[PDB]
DNA sequence: CGGCCTACG
DNA sequence: CGTA
DNA sequence: GCCG
């Protein structure tokens, strides 16, 4: 009843299990920071298939038949149902291994690999890391300097805020474009890491190069802390406005042809896992390549034209979801 | 047993 | 590798 | 870790 795979399913951005994802959730990560991607896919789609549920779990019992809870997932449920704690998942918590990895993952621009990396040197702490900028790109360096503020949410006024700021740099780099605000925002989210904005127009081609001039007009006026500069996405910091002040805040920019709007729109909105499992659906089950420009059919090598996400999931053979039941 | 999303910067 |  |  439960369907195998996220993009099959509403997950809402509210659910009623977050004590018992959030525990598979600590796993998933921890599985990450050893190298595992398959244990992490697996504590992740578990802790997915629970925030599913239209009601609360309170018995071993309601686990039978539900996809991706095998032994392991189903002792950790069950610990916490009667004891109210894992074991296996305080240890992780506390584990100096899991904090510093956590406290390294966090820096924009530091991934596992680095962070193994210097904690097998036996570097623990971020003034651990400013005390060796030798090690570090200018990527982590600007991350590493604005990670107080990159650590403080981001929330609504801040968005509308940075939208009006974009559209106005869009505005003035190519008359006509436009600017969707995509990511966890779109799906209702009412805080994030960072803000994600889809850059188009609606005449086929004439986007070409406007990232760089949107980049350079946002530049100019003084509202750029980092970023990487032909492109076409931009994982940037901001210097927004604030009263009295200014935060920085993290914007990630993409451009795409409005051919494949609906694609970039879909991809962009995430989440991360739902796409991830719309992807898999995709090609496990449908025999068809799905990214972020395009579905693509590589035996007639033929991509399917859409003209809206609706067409997307249909072309798929999916129920329709709204971003605000993509939240997987 | 092997697979596990994707590709741009 | 990073985005993640 | 779970599944095809
Ligand atoms: N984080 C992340 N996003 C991904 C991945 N693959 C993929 O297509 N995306 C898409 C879906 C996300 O909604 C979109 C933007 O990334 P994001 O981290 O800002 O996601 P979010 O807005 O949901 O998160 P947040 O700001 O609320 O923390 O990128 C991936 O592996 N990680
Ligand atoms: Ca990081
Ligand atoms: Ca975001
Ligand atoms: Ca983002
Ligand atoms: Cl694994
Ligand atoms: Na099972």
């Amino acid at each position: 009843w439960m369907p195998a795979y996220a993009c099959q399913r509403p997950t809402p951005l509210t659910h009623h299990n977050t004590g018992l994802s959030e525990a598979l959730e600590i796993l998933a990560e921890a599985a990450g920071f050893e190298g595992s991607e398959g244990r992490l896919l697996t504590f992740c789609r578990a802790a997915s298939v629970l925030k599913a549920l239209p009601s609360p779990v309170t018995t071993l019992s309601q686990l039978q038949g539900l996809p991706h809870f095998g032994e392991h997932s189903s002792r950790v449920v069950q610990e916490l149902l009667e004891h109210g704690v894992c074991e296996e998942v305080e240890r992780v918590r506390r584990s100096e291994r899991y904090q510093t990895m956590k406290l390294f993952t966090q820096i924009f621009g530091v991934g596992v690999k680095t962070a193994d990396r210097w904690y097998r040197e036996g570097l623990r702490t971020l003034d651990d890391l400013r005390e060796q900028p030798q090690k570090l790109t200018q990527q982590q360096k600007a991350g590493l300097q604005h990670h107080q503020d990159l650590s403080t949410p981001v929330l609504r006024s801040d968005v509308d805020a940075l939208q009006q700021v974009v559209e106005e740099a869009v505005g003035q780099a190519l008359p006509g474009a436009t600017v969707t605000l995509t990511g966890g925002f779109r799906r209702g989210k009412l805080q994030g890491h960072d803000v994600d904005f889809l850059i188009t127009h609606p005449k086929e081609g004439q986007e070409a190069g406007l990232l760089p001039r949107v980049m350079c007009r946002l530049q100019d006026q003084g509202l750029i802390l980092y970023h990487q500069h032909a492109f076409e996405r931009s994982f940037c910091i901001f210097r927004l406005p604030q009263p009295g002040s200014w935060k920085a805040v993290r914007v990630d920019l993409v451009v795409a042809p409005v051919s494949q709007f609906p694609f970039a729109l879909l991809g962009w909105t995430g989440s991360d896992l739902f796409q991830r499992e719309l992807r898999r659906f995709s090609r496990k089950e449908k025999g068809l390549w799905l990214n972020s420009h395009g579905l693509f059919d590589p035996e007639q090598k033929t991509f399917f034209q859409a003209a809206s996400e609706e067409d997307i999931f249909r072309h798929l053979g999916l129920e329709y979801l709204p971003p605000e039941q993509r939240n997987a």
